[PDB]
């Protein structure tokens, strides 16, 4: 029986087989793979697919001084080529982005190239506004600033 590993581990993240006589045989060889490369997951096999799971995220909980989040980004200076799919597949990058707003302004055609994006934590938003502040989408660089913006009037409808 071949018998997938998968290594979610937080140093590797891949796929690998053996050919054991029994799980156990299995886990054992998938248990030396595992302990080399230094991945030590919750160990899940699953029999449907004969597959033994290491989930190793290594999060902790030592770690946590934040406050609030679901922060917005502001994207400025931005191309009106911009489809809101492209800033959302660019951002979640660097962060765990919740969904994006990019504006479809046609009383402006040229004068105000914004876009919003609202990630999980301002911890996503920290990397994304300071990374993405010279980031090309295609021939720009966004203007990426924290939009930390209580209450969104929307009141720019010309």
């Amino acid at each position: 029986m071949q018998y997938k590993l998968i290594l979610n581990g937080k140093t590797l993240k891949g796929e690998t087989t053996t050919e054991a006589v029994d799980a156990a045989t299995a886990e054992k060889v998938f248990k030396q793979y595992a302990n080399d490369n230094g991945v030590d997951g919750e160990w899940t096999y699953d029999d449907a697919t004969k597959t033994f799971t290491v989930t190793e995220g290594s999060h902790h909980h030592h770690h946590h001084m934040d406050v609030e989040g679901m922060t917005s980004l502001k994207v400025d200076n931005l191309t009106y080529r911009t489809s809101p799919d492209t800033l959302r597949r660019v951002f979640e990058k660097y962060g765990r982005v919740g969904d994006v707003y990019i504006p479809r302004d046609r009383y402006t055609k040229e004068s105000r190239g914004f876009a919003f994006v609202r990630f999980h934590d301002k911890r996503d938003a920290e990397d994304a506004m300071d990374a993405m502040d010279g980031a090309v989408l295609d021939g720009r660089e966004l203007r990426v600033q924290m939009a930390r913006y209580g209450r969104p009037p929307d009141s720019h409808h010309s």
